[PDB]
């Protein structure tokens, strides 16, 4: 449950946030980056799919891209 040590990190565990500041849901996705891993898949933006969908596009960013994609959050999870 690395992921839910990254959403406390972004979203104070909230992970249908969006207020607005470019990044949506629990681990703070832009959209560019929710559409690219396969998100609308699941829900428009990442603040509308579940818990688990989040996580299934987060790991296929992860792999993808790093997780450089949480450059504070990631290392405060005990990141690779």
């Amino acid at each position: 449950s690395i992921w839910d040590a990254i959403a406390g990190c972004e979203a104070g565990g909230n992970w249908a946030i969006n207020t607005g500041n470019g990044y949506y849901g629990g681990v703070q996705f832009d959209q560019g980056t929710w559409e690219a891993n396969g998100g609308l898949r699941y829900a428009p933006r990442a603040d509308l799919a579940t818990r688990e969908e989040q996580i299934a596009v987060a790991e296929v960013t992860r792999l993808r891209q790093g997780w450089g994609a949480w450059p504070v959050c990631a290392a405060r999870a005990g990141a690779r």
